[PDB]
């Protein structure tokens, strides 16, 4: 493969520090040019210098033409649009390298065998396993050095996006940028109102919240954001309002302002693919420079899969995996509401655990902060925890676990701090 | 169209992040080149990578010429002057795609028709609808600027279709238009009479109720509506009536009027598919303009599935999911009576919960207002709640939960309001 | 289709009142004649008159030849053998109409598309659905009046064929004429003896009972009818009898009379198709004028299906559907004994419900009076209900449900009334 | 034959109700016309309609000419003088159908034989039998008059084949001739010894017992028949015997005589198909005229199915159904030992019921006298029923159910009577 | 397994221990299978590895939530 | 099976017994199959061996963990 080969050579001529980020030998590259382009390129690194046109053409002054001339070094560097695909190309060059030797060690056996052909299948076995050199594994460093950084160094207060619950942020220090949190729970636990709360709290810390409600309407989501903001009674407004409530118009003419003075964006298209949300995320991130973006989803299961004709358990995987990628590659907080197996209500302890994520397999694995919601006063009419939702962080990849308690005001869809 | 088709392919080969900002399938593009130019282009994206000449030509190393050779990819990327018209061109391509399938589904009917051409106009219908797919919305505030004018329009009461139980409507404010409510319960709880009550109550609020009794006959449903309307004794009429009851003919010659002066429509075909009900719903909605329509079903389980040879647990899902769509896309209240697992009677608290919806999985998820019925005087001969059914709203999507009590008159199949 | 078209036009020219019983438009008919034969035919009904040769030719006097001349009208009238097929043909005429418009709206899209082809799929959608209203649909009152006709004529004795159990006939008022009742139950519950009882009871009310025993012999069915009629001990006779029982010869020389003086007919051909039973029912009904006929079947599953090479679950459907048709079209009580899923015995409450009808799907739907049998003293050696079979009516289309208890005399295969 | 073929098709087009009065398939009629004339004629009936020229020509609108054109249907209808010879002709067509398939199944063997040609003669035999057709209708008389006989001929004792247990035969009166009894039970209950007991008891009543032991050897079955007959201790003989037991040689030199003086026949081929047993039954019945034959099977599950590649649950059905046929068509008592679900031992009452016949579905249905065995002193070391097997008749088609108790002598494999 | 051979190959002569922070978070072989069979598929496979690869296999696990509904939480 | 023929061949005239320390740890024939069918595949095959090879086959097994939730642990 010459195409990916050029990108590698060029991207290195562009960033004379990438020869280090990806290890190779001229043996990988095509004969002649690409070969000499790296042989001389690698030598200048082992001799402890820099690798650029100027230096390369300065090394082999007389034998410069054997590298395609100078006019080629420049053509290679020009061919590379962006040095972001370097990894992906440095792998395509590596895959084809194993490919080349896999044959060279296969037709090696044939000629070698014909002395019993036993030690052959033995010697030709150890070589084939040497082709099992991983690019992804578990080494020593790279981490220890970055284990440093500002973190260990200095800091106070929340680094990332605050949830709005003092006792929760004292564990996460704000949902990061690449994280993919999961807010799952049984029906009628505040699964939605808990989301619409964090939605505003983030919009108050001057962040952008993209609410993708595939289940509800652009309206009800606001109607809820108001009844939660002004602390007005949920039942009052609905229909009574006009000739039933008074002095609340003060709390109303205030909430109506707050919601319009917020950074809440609501998308309510019926069928939303993970790719759809993706597009609307770039767009919102482009129109809004400098500021962080959070993408909420009101139902992981109501999302539209990529392959219509596929097993359900694979669709949720297709979704989950894709959702994570988005957070990582787009650098935005991805919060996805989910549902828990109906099997939770057939136990003595109605408290959700990870296994309760029914179909979704590749789910719990791609999630960074799985947090279940639990209202005890739903299964028990006589609970010692009257009106208390307990947010259960069952998984934190870069932090600790534990249960956080919040006071749930059923009437305003509001959550209160404790402790 | 090839012209706008080039622009799309090219503008993507220039901005390898645009494949996301506009969803397509190779099916949109011309045969061979443009097709393979996207197929391979799309694949690289699904594998979580980038999409540029270098990467594309790197993928299909031997089969590159089938994409017009490398000399074509560059020509496509040079053809695009600016990636600003991408939206306009990605639409031109999208319009021509529908056009391609509109014909493919038109000349589909023709050949298909030539059994009865009914299932044709049905199968050729569900396909054509999978083409109205591109709401050019995607904003934040647009229908959000209109959520203030219906808070002042909060005149008085009940916005949607009233249940007829003062204490219930003070929670739902009338079953909405897209909702899918579920009236489940054990046998002998009033499951049916409770339905036939709401049936009329709505026909009094001048709404249309489509009662689909798959279990009973068009007669018994009326015979019950009468014994409920006139408050006449249920046992009397049956047979005795003639020479057993007197001065009830006043209550009879009145009820017989009410029922005939009502908007109750009863369908009693033995085997009813969700699609059958669908057809009868459009028809009723067409003949009756301006007025709201409610669709009641006397047995979610007695409905005829779509795929005869399928797992039972998948049939109830096929039904449930379909039933919801109907309510959403046809804009009518869908009320479906259901039955609860026989497993409820092997507990100490005979009070139904969500997990009691046995086979049905995708059920509780597609339901908006799951409401179980419970008569305490059935499991207990000495109950402190003599003749009291308690309607248990276990799930409300746009509202609160809780239990509502009503007085059940076993003899008249009537339900009375309380404090 | 001209053949069916003629039938429709003719049968109308024969029954100038059928134009109402089947709604059409000239559009449905072929061009020229058939078209004008209806357009002028319909016109005459709209102007509130009568449709006959005399009248039609009276209308279009000068333009009569454009209807094929008078000679044609007469020919059409003569073509109709019996106005019985009118429905069937008026449907063939209707089906072809949809097909004509289906193409018309299909080749409509093609020319319409080539503006954005969106409103096309939309306009071409409304039309494709607006192709259903042609035959019988949804209504009400035409039955209300009938629901009332049977109220004042509620004399009080049994209208149809009596079961022979006072407490059962007080629910059914005699199995009607078009009904298809289902006597299902587990093995060793009296499933057969309960049938052979109703068998005689009907032959005593002077009705004819055709007993199709596919499992047993023409003899055992009699041997049982005797041991049940004379109340003689079942074990005595068998082999002992001669030199073991005395003074029973009175009860024997009485029973043998009763059975030969009865209207019981027993068919015991090994393989009986639903069509076989059909033929034997016509024959019996023909030979016996004026009197009602009841057809019993000792095993719904031992019936021979129509399509040998077909899925079992479809065979029981093929049978069930056909069996009902017989009862409807031949106007006879059809009682079929059935068996319940072996799965009943793996529960705590051995009491049968409808779901226990295993394979049979189209079964519970086509049945009018599903009645299960249950002997409690089979599963419990110490039952408070010693020798008590409880007949459980789980489905009554034109009546109520509930459980009826009878005293089962194991020794005589006799059933006794209670309360 | 075409002449009688026309009369049938014609007399039906004349009387559209005769298609029912005589069953046929298009396969009976000549190719092309007559074939299609019935294929489309039959379809219209299955869809619940009529069958006349007008209706048929209406069905196949375009494809009418393939039925000989309209001008042929009429010709057929006109060719029928009187619809009185319909039966006579419907038989002439039928005879010619058997003749057609008799050849097709004859020249079938020829080509088929060309694996051992055994399963050929077998599969070619089952087909040739599906052609024997002799019967009419039914009355009662001719059979009624026979129900007498067995009263006058009822001398008082066992009619059929005696089990050998006084308290069991007082319920069955000897296993009949067409019956298919089932002796199922858990391992270690005497399932086998109970069989080998009835085996001899029948051989003493001068009947023939064919013991098919697929699990054991021809030897062990005898070794058991001896230890049971002479009442010698089972452990003694085994190996000790020679120099361990004395004065038993009297009981031995007597039993060895009994077994050799018995009518017991033992087959022990490893893989036995139901058809294998069939052949060996005819042979034994042919060689032994006038006497009754019983066919025992030591493991219903160890029998070799007919279709190797089929679902297990269908194999036991294939066996069970076949096993019954044999008993019926060969007129011999079929006793088949079986095993019960391992699920029996996970309950409080270890007493077997019908639902415990695991895989086998069409089993309990084809069985006439299912009798489970239960030793209480196996699950309970301290039972009040020391050494007591209880034979549980759970199903009796022509008799009553109930439990019979017998004393089990573990040491001699002997069963003793009680009461 | 693969990452164990690799580590054992790169490091000759020395013993290798394989720790697992959650026996239940391991990905089973057959996705569509009963949960109780998956943990069996894992467990059985995990042992084979230790045996056939000759390395110490330590697997952290979790105990039924049913432990906390007794008097002795042991 | 193979190791049984071999041992029976090298050792003429004498009887052979084949013990197995775990019926469940044996490797099935069809990797992609239901667990309950694998033990059936093994069991059935194990018997055939004893019969056709004419050797005593002793197989150690394990009992359901369900035994310890009863009063009689027998």
């Amino acid at each position: 493969n010459e195409y990916a080969e050029q990108a590698v050579l060029g991207s290195i001529l562009t960033e004379p520090e990438l020869i280090k980020e990806c290890p190779l030998t001229p043996e990988h590259f095509s004969p002649g040019k690409h070969f000499n382009i790296y042989f001389t390129m690698q030598d200048l690194d082992r001799k402890g210098q820099s690798v650029d046109f100027t230096s390369i053409a300065a090394r082999v002054g007389e034998k410069l033409p054997q590298l395609g001339g100078f006019g080629y070094l420049t053509e290679l560097a020009a061919s590379v649009a962006s040095t972001t695909t370097f990894k992906q190309h440095c792998q395509t060059v590596s895959e084809y390298f194993q490919k080349r030797k896999a044959i060279s060690i296969a037709q090696q056996i044939i000629e070698n065998v014909n002395v019993k052909p036993i030690q052959e299948a033995v010697s030709e076995l150890m070589e084939i396993e040497a082709s099992g050199t991983d690019d992804d594994d578990g080494s020593i460093d790279e981490a220890l050095v970055t284990v440093y950084e500002e973190i260990e160094s200095a800091d106070g207060n929340i680094t990332g996006v605050p949830s709005g619950f003092t006792e929760l942020d004292r564990m996460t220090y704000g949902y990061k940028r690449r994280n993919f949190v999961l807010i799952a729970a049984r029906p009628s636990m505040g699964k939605t109102a808990f989301a619409l709360k964090q939605a505003k709290n983030m919009s108050d810390n001057d962040d952008v919240v993209n609410l993708h409600s595939l289940e509800m309407g652009k309206k009800e989501n606001i109607k809820r954001l108001i009844v939660t903001a002004g602390s007005i009674n949920a039942q009052k407004i609905k229909a009574a309002r006009r000739d039933f409530a008074s002095e609340d118009w003060g709390k109303l003419s205030m909430a109506i302002g707050e919601i319009s003075n917020s950074n809440i964006n609501i998308f309510d298209k019926a069928g939303q693919s993970v790719n759809y949300i993706w597009s609307k995320t770039r767009q919102t991130k482009r129109k809004n420079p400098g500021k962080r973006v959070i993408v909420m989803i009101d139902y992981l299961q109501l999302l539209e899969p990529a392959k219509a004709n596929d097993s359900r358990t694979n669709q949720i995987s297709q979704i989950s995996r894709d959702l994570k990628k988005m957070a990582r590659e787009l650098d935005v907080v991805v919060i996805a509401l989910s549902q828990l197996s109906r099997q939770v209500e057939q136990r003595q302890d109605k408290r959700p655990m990870l296994s309760d994520l029914r179909e979704s397999g590749q789910l719990e694995q791609d999630a960074d902060i799985i947090e279940f919601l639990y209202r005890d006063d739903y299964y028990d009419k006589e609970s010692e925890s009257k009106n208390i939702v307990e947010v259960i962080i069952a998984k934190h990849r870069d932090g600790p676990v534990g249960t956080v308690s919040l006071a749930f005001i059923k009437e305003y869809g509001n959550f209160v701090n404790l402790e």
